[PDB]
């Protein structure tokens, strides 16, 4: 199916995601289902975190036309400078709450695809920032981490009451 996008304040959003150990029939069904679960959503991207997988794996299609997907495996991201670039962030996991949030503009990026060719290319913009963003999730990190306590005080209010009406909803 697609499946369930996990929600904050859930303490599941907090498991570090272990790596993988080898690309598996299961780990190709999850890069598809999720990839199905974003552009469902509809979203750029997604971490295995986010719906309920602890393991080191990030899909991602940045086109409008929804036909350039991505595949991270075991990610390693090194900040290319301190020269931290501002950007307006929204997160499935934080449904209809936005704000902006300073992360580093140049980076590097290493990785595996579901093949298991490497790759290392340096990264721009939005794709540094959706990287990044990614990262976070398989590390225990949402974007309002980055905020004060209490704009995320009240954002875990105003989603807990989005999910109410989810709930109603369904
Ligand atoms: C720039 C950060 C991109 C991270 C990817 C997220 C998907 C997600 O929540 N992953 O953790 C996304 O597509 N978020 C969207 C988002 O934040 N957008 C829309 C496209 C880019 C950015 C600008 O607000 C939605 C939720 C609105
Ligand atoms: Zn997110």
């Amino acid at each position: 199916a697609l499946l369930p996008i996990l929600s904050f304040p859930d303490p599941r959003l907090r498991t570090i995601a272990k790596p993988v150990e080898e690309v598996t029939d299961e780990i190709r069904q999850l890069a598809a289902d999720m990839f199905e679960t974003m552009y469902a959503a509809p979203g750029i991207g997604l971490a295995a975190s986010q719906v309920d997988r602890h393991i080191q794996l990030i899909v991602m299609d940045l086109s409008e036309s929804k036909d350039e997907p991505m595949v991270f495996i075991n990610p390693k991201v090194t900040p290319l400078t301190e020269e931290t670039q501002p950007y307006e962030e929204g997160c499935l996991s934080v449904p209809q709450i936005y704000d902006k949030v300073d992360r580093p503009s140049r980076v590097k990026i290493e990785a595996i695809n579901l093949e298991g060719q490497a790759f290392e290319i340096e990264a721009d913009g939005l794709l540094a920032v959706c990287i990044q963003h990614e990262m976070d999730h398989l590390n225990g990190k949402l974007f309002v981490d980055y905020l004060s306590p209490l704009k995320r005080q009240r954002a875990r209010e105003k989603v807990e009451k989005i999910v109410r009406q989810r709930e109603r909803e369904k």
